[PDB]
């Protein structure tokens, strides 16, 4: 490529794999999001707040395929895998596993950065640290409060609980 | 000082105590403020309501320091100790301490108060009248009504209590 | 803390040094700017250039904890040291006290940039770099252009060199 | 007086020797206003500056002869006495005049108050408060720093001290 320069082979690997990443979150989020439109489980605002993790994910999958393709390097799609459940339990549950998630994510983009800054990439690096890196902390933060504020109203009645939090918080 | 007239070596030392007890009023309400923006504590009303306590303390102190000024007095700045814990347990709790708070700040300012009348200084009684002391007693019974309300809550439910005060009354 | 993710004890802790460092300076200039406003020095608008930079270390104070929470870190909140003197000189002195101010400030968010590089901590690195680090050096540029155009001034006359000073540059 | 309630004759009289000493300090500044106007001195702010504190200190009279009415009193006026020098040889000298004339009238207040307090009048006491007493120390504050900054340019070169504070300070 005419325009590739001081663009890592592993830089340009590690790029496909975390838009993959990206896809599947963002397919996850999409489950969970379903999941409380349900008429049995009708969280409307939650189901709400996930889409919004969903279409983010989505966002940032496609940030990183023009990335790959501004530096020159070559865009290689693979399967998005399905999400593990179908099923999330309830409002607590979905989103503790959306903590899990995000720190797994922020993990993979944490060693994606590692290796450009090993390669002595500054163009990739700076890409990665914004927005990328600053969303993750500002997410798993926001999800760290949410579950906290939930867990409070939980102990005393769950079925109260997701419907105060669903119009309060969510809402 | 060629403007000094009818100021007291003690009420000029007064002055200086106090911008310094206000000055650690408004450092004890940032550890609260703080406190409560952890993950593990997530009520940002609290957190908001006690920033607000903070910057109101903070001005009281710079107002004392320019009245310090404008009567020809020195103004002399000691060291501001830190707040007494760094862990405030829950919302009443920490609404409970800052009432005892202000009351002994209350205290001080009617001590300085005193000595400005005993030794004849209208200027400086006038100006401690309003708006220090007016202030005080309309927080005092702020604070006081915030008290009660949160302690007929609490006897339900204590999460659910912090929960709904963060969002009903300090929202 | 469910939140905290790559980061640190050292940063941890020199993150709460720093903010103990920021009250510090920001007590400082509180001081000057006080002195500034005493009926016998009188230089209105150095009194306003030193409440502007006390506002600002107080802002960059409070944004650290700010960020200590966003990690996951614990805040601790030490003593405020009171500012090394109580009467600046004048002019020329107060400018010169800060530009050394600014510097060991501005050393001391050097060194915790080295912690966290050396920590591998990109997140902390960006959100140190800016503002925190430009902010330093732009202040101690304009700190040391003041300092030499009352420099000239002060050779004439050091009585009219405040007083022009402090009306056509400070105002 | 069909009127008259917890009025005494010693706060009376005192009302009305308060006034003849406000019409006095006035016509000093009428004085030394015109003095400055003066194809000779011709220092047109500093002539502003006094033709302000001048309309003031009338405005004051004024309002003393209207408070004696509200109370039931009766008004009593004397000749006004004319100012003790025609010239006032330069603008440090007059504004040091000011000061001490500022300072010989806040203490007729201050006295004033005193006889009030001791006769228990809080209409009285309230009104003397603000904004004649609070008029006074920022009036006084306001000269003392005039005196300071002039002084300093005074110390190299008088002639361009005038001209300079004319134009920077009292323009």
């Amino acid at each position: 490529s005419q325009v590739r320069q001081n663009f890592h082979q592993d830089c340009e690997a590690g790029l496909n794999r975390t838009v993959n990443l990206k896809f599947h979150s963002s397919y996850v989020y999409l489950s969970m999001a379903s999941y409380f439109n349900r008429d049995d489980v009708a969280l409307s605002n939650f189901a709400k707040f996930f889409r919004e993790r969903s279409a983010a994910a989505k966002a940032h999958a496609e940030k990183l395929i023009e990335y790959q393709n501004q530096r020159g390097g070559r865009v290689f799609l693979q399967s998005v895998e399905k999400p593990e459940r179908d099923d999330w339990a309830n409002g607590l549950e979905a989103l503790q596993t959306a903590l899990k998630l995000q720190k797994s994510v922020n993990q993979a983009l944490l060693d994606l950065h590692a290796v450009a800054a090993d390669k002595s990439d500054p163009h990739m690096t700076d890409f990665l640290e914004s927005p990328y890196l600053s969303e993750s902390v500002e997410t798993i933060k926001k999800l760290g409060d949410h579950i906290t504020s939930l867990k409070k109203l939980w102990s005393s009645h769950p079925g109260m609980a997701e419907y105060l939090f669903n119009k309060h918080t969510l809402g």
